[PDB]
């Protein structure tokens, strides 16, 4: 049997990987993207998954094959991608550049039914110009700001919207929609304050709607979303669609909004010791901010997990160990509270492998050409991710 | 021909000028002293970067993964030191590195990981050359300078071992908590102390100690005198960035990095124009904010290159940057004065992170022209 005992020979586990490595836990991975499909098919909402996080065609097809509609891209590179890879619904969730719109052209062109953004009469004024010269109908939603985070029009700004609706419609493009992105969510930590946060965002969005369908305009799409508000909206009435993208790996950012335990986790960082300093209760890994990028979102939540928290080589955490510092290609591993551990070589020996806890797995994952897909038999398995622009 | 005006955002520009200036700094410094420079290539892990280095008179390479050692080796470079301690499983690694032909030097810092080495070098037929990390100043890595057992441990375990002992290195990378030069300068020469004594004790017992290396971007610039060095290791001043600047061994206008950025929109009640260079784009680093002015996350150029001052990056979302003023005030028409489609250029924190977010710098020449020179990603 040539294949099998060549691949058998070939094959990859965590103790046979080089370090430093991002490693998916596929158990986990799935149960994460259940429970996300089932809470937006509770809801009668669609899921549109954010690739962002993972920007991993294997990954988005698992959130496909799972029941989600479509996807949202943070960067054209991710349309290109995605669509190559057979995703035709795709939605490009950032202020479109006018100097883009050849590229949304060709794609558009080529069979992809590429959706794109505004908040402004110029980039709507862009759009329908540049449709209008070479005979296209972008489909173009606008942007609407629910909680003063990032882009987008005020809920409340009639008069703006109508103007950038009507920029759009008159000018012969196809209004489809209306946006939202609650990402102020990331700063609370009470199921409360995010059921409420999702109310406000839910209700911002559906507000900007009625006010475009008042006017004659057509905004038959209503998208919202970030992953804490997607999993603590009680109610998404006006909704079509939630978008959510780091909720298939989770991380420590989002353990500490409350909306994972740890242990929903399913992406980690695998490290090797080595070295120490005994006496300050160091162990040096080879995992440094290279590797976990430089995101510290855990610093000012409840609990600081340094550059993330250890854990085993069976991934469980290993509580009290965190790095606690960073250089480039080194991190060092000491105690959260402080204290120098005793004897941290007999703790954490040379060679010793561990995985490593992200802050965000979105920043994380990009540190890395690829992840290492594990599956249950302890195998692991090559899985590309997209790196730039 | 691709130019500024043609790129796609965001963009990382190295303005060849400003990169080539620094190179010569560096290098008329170290010739100066009378020790050879050992540029670190992990600020732009680009060969074109490392090519102009050894042009000026670099002397072999410092890399922070066995990946750039393959990737510097595939383009020609021999000389070069892995100065990350060695981790025994990627030893098969470094064996078949050195029998194609790389000259590869790495380091240790403990009897365990020297004894790895050794045993796996006798089994192989291959005298590895390893040489001797130094902790002189608490910052990472290394043998204490006072701790003489452990060193002569070391040491012992090499040479009796049948492995090539090469040097002493040591990196005073608490560097880059300073911002005064007399605090620099005295660092410097603790750091140039410590690694010389360490190389003193070697050959006081008998063992060899040919190198005696150290460095890092502010103790090469700032060490008064380098008696007992052989080599000099120094990398982010290639391009410099504004950790640099505040440290207080560059200006803004000597940063030679930056990335292009276009005006995607703007919040005007809030005086921000949204940018499309994010975290992802200057990645997350935030050096600046622990030091004596923060940059959040970058400093605004205008597409000339003028600094900007006063406007910086004060948020920045995965691909939105907020630029906005420095001094928490709304800017009024900042649409007026920003309008879509704007193109900025935005000086990073730290040039290294940075970089590393790019697959490829744009090399921009006097004539406004670009050419791409890729550079590596991951392990
Ligand atoms: C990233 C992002 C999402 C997904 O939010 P997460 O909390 O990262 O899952 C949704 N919409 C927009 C516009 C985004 O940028
Ligand atoms: C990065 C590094 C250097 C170069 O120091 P910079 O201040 O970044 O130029 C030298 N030696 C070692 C061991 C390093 O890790
Ligand atoms: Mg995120
Ligand atoms: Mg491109
Ligand atoms: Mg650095």
């Amino acid at each position: 049997h040539h294949h099998h005992h060549h691949a058998m020979s070939m094959q990859d586990t965590l103790l046979t990987l080089d370090t430093p490595a991002a490693v998916i836990d596929l158990d986990r991975m799935q149960r994460n993207i259940a429970r996300m499909q089932q809470r937006m098919d509770a809801q009668g909402v669609r899921l549109r998954p954010h690739v962002k996080t993972s920007k991993s065609v294997p990954v988005a097809a698992a959130q496909r094959a799972a029941g989600a509609s479509g996807i949202t891209v943070s960067t054209l590179k991710e349309a290109e991608q995605f669509f190559a890879a057979g995703t035709t619904d795709i939605l490009y969730a950032v202020s479109m550049a006018p100097h883009r719109l050849p590229q949304a052209l060709q794609l558009r062109r080529r069979g992809c039914d590429l959706k794109l953004i505004v908040d402004s009469v110029a980039a709507a004024q862009a759009i329908a110009a540049f449709g209008r010269e070479q005979g296209e109908a972008f489909e173009v939603w606008i942007e609407i700001d629910t909680d003063g985070h990032r882009s987008g029009v005020g809920a409340d700004d009639t008069p703006l919207l109508l103007a950038i609706g009507r920029t759009l419609h008159d000018g012969g493009m196809r209004l489809g929609g209306v946006l939202t992105h609650a990402g102020s969510s990331y700063e609370l930590d009470t199921p409360e304050a995010l059921q409420a946060l999702a109310e406000r965002e839910r209700a911002g969005c559906v507000q900007a709607a009625e006010a475009l369908r008042a006017a004659g305009l057509p905004c038959p799409v209503v998208s919202v979303g970030s992953t804490p508000t997607a999993l603590a909206a009680s109610r998404l009435d006006g909704v079509t669609e939630v978008r959510a993208g780091v909720y298939v790996f989770f991380d420590l950012v989002m353990r500490n909004i409350g909306v994972c335990a740890a242990e929903d986790v399913a992406l980690s960082v695998l490290a090797t010791v080595i070295g120490h300093q005994a006496d300050k209760g160091w162990a040096i890994v080879d995992a440094g901010w290279m590797a976990m990028s430089r995101d510290r979102g855990t610093a000012r939540q409840k609990q600081d997990f340094g550059y993330g928290q250890v854990c085993d080589l069976q991934g469980r955490v290993m509580p009290g160990f965190v790095l606690t510092g960073a250089n480039q290609e080194h991190g060092i591993l000491a105690r959260a509270d402080g204290a120098a551990e005793a004897d941290i070589a007999t703790r954490f020996p040379l060679g010793t492998r561990l995985r490593i806890l992200p802050n965000a797995a979105c920043a994380t994952g990009a540190q890395f050409p690829a992840y290492q897909a594990l599956a249950a038999d302890g195998s692991v398995q090559t899985w590309e991710r997209l790196h730039g622009w």
